[PDB]
């Protein structure tokens, strides 16, 4: 039973953000909708995210994110990168003043710096 405008899938609702933004706003945006970046914990969960994209080409911002290469990349809430589901590609060495973030984009996970613009995904429990 998702809320108007979010799509179903397993336990929870998720929301494709009508604005691009860095990540920090991006994130303010998904707790001002009682929400919170995307968290990827099984490869259902990726390619549900991979069709609900549907070849979109744009970047879409994901939960995962760390200071800087000498961090793992855990999620919001602290919980790791379960290992199975992707490598994260891109900028993943570099060392950025507000951080590395993760998003999706042709359905490959990349890092980037935090501060560069992009869509991004919300979920929230059902």
């Amino acid at each position: 039973p998702c809320p108007q405008d979010w799509i179903a899938h397993g336990e929870n609702c998720y929301l494709f953000s009508s604005g691009s933004f860095n990540w920090e706003k991006s994130q303010e945006k998904c707790l001002s909708l009682d929400a919170k970046l995307l968290k990827i914990n099984s490869t259902a969960d990726l390619d549900f995210i991979q069709q609900a994209i549907s070849y979109s080409s744009f970047p879409f911002w994901m939960g995962l994110s760390r200071r800087n290469p000498s961090y793992p990349w855990l999620w919001e809430d602290g919980s790791p990168l379960m290992p199975h589901l992707f490598r994260v590609r891109g900028a993943v060495s570099q060392t950025y003043p507000s951080g590395t973030c993760a998003y999706i984009q042709r359905g490959a996970v990349y890092a980037e710096n935090c501060i560069l613009a992009a869509f991004s995904i919300c979920q929230k429990k059902a």
